[PDB]
DNA sequence: CGCGGACGAAGCCACCATGTGGGCTGTCGCCAGGC
């Protein structure tokens, strides 16, 4: 069976502190563990990186951010723990595996159920596949002309590398076109219309440092005190199309990652 | 009656400042004598 894991499979290009020659691609778990070692991890698509730094800020960061500044001058104490871990200069791998451990079997995007940032049921109710060309950026869609980025005629399209596929999926989850995508029925409801992505047409500002760990630490908005939150992949069960997108005072609702 | 073409359905977000230049041409006086 096909399987890919963000934690173990290599997709994230990584640059080391030394030499600055031959960046190697690594998984998400490895980057997390070897963070002080690497200066940065890079994605060729700025949309892909714009959502990427958002999700990476919810993993390493969440564990370090703690999701809980109650009493004690909240802002002051989070900045105190912040100074404490910033002083350590690194994250203990055992707390990473523990986080990964909670949902270790839930990451491999190609999951039959619970695929990464995806809806698995979707396959059954949509008659026409959008196609890779409609998903991937710089790639021509059905109505798009054949002039740029290699010519894709939408007949025998060359498949995206799985690592490549991951970058695109993440971008479309951030930036995404609005109106007239392919309709899927849900108990009688068919509406090809689609609204735009949450950050669409914007510049995301991520502070950097000398090493990875620094940036990841300095990348988390301070979560105000509020309801405990979780991510789309931290959701216990699927949302369903109908109904209200519930609010989320937690930072996962402030990383625009609740839904 | 069937096929092809055209149109429609959204999601849509705003008291006061200016300076540079240089590259192309031709002429007699004629004859005779001496070296």
């Amino acid at each position: 069976p096909p399987s890919f894991d963000v934690t173990i499979a290599p997709w994230l290009i990584a640059r080391s502190r030394d030499v600055l020659a031959a960046p190697e691609m690594l998984g998400l778990r490895d980057v997390l563990i070897r963070s002080h070692e690497l200066s940065d991890v890079e994605i060729p698509l700025p949309p892909g990186a714009a959502v990427l730094w958002r999700i990476l800020a919810l993993i390493t960061a969440r564990i370090t951010g703690l999701d809980q500044p109650p009493n004690k001058n909240p802002k002051r104490k989070w900045q105190a723990r912040r100074s404490q871990i910033l002083s350590k200069g690194r994250l203990d791998p055992e707390a990473v595996d523990a986080y990964f451990a909670d949902y270790s079997e839930r990451f491999d995007l190609f999951h039959p159920e619970r695929p990464w940032l995806q809806d698995p049921r979707l396959r059954e109710e949509c008659p026409k596949t959008s196609g890779v060309n409609k998903l991937a950026w710089g790639r021509t869609a059905g109505e798009n002309q054949v002039w740029l980025g290699g010519h894709h005629h939408d007949l025998d399209p060359h498949p995206l590398d799985s690592a490549e596929a991951v970058w695109h999926l993440l971008a479309t989850l951030g930036y995404g076109p609005s109106g007239m995508c392919t309709a899927r029925v849900v108990r009688g409801r068919s509406e090809r219309n689609v609204t735009a992505g949450p950050l669409r047409g914007t510049v995301s500002y991520h502070p950097l440092g000398r090493t990875l760990f620094e940036s990841l630490i300095l990348n988390i908005p301070y979560p105000g005190t509020g309801a405990a939150d979780l991510a789309f992949w931290e959701q216990p069960e699927l949302n369903d199309p109908l109904g209200l997108p519930e609010e989320s005072a937690g930072l996962a609702g402030i990383l625009r990652l609740d839904h």
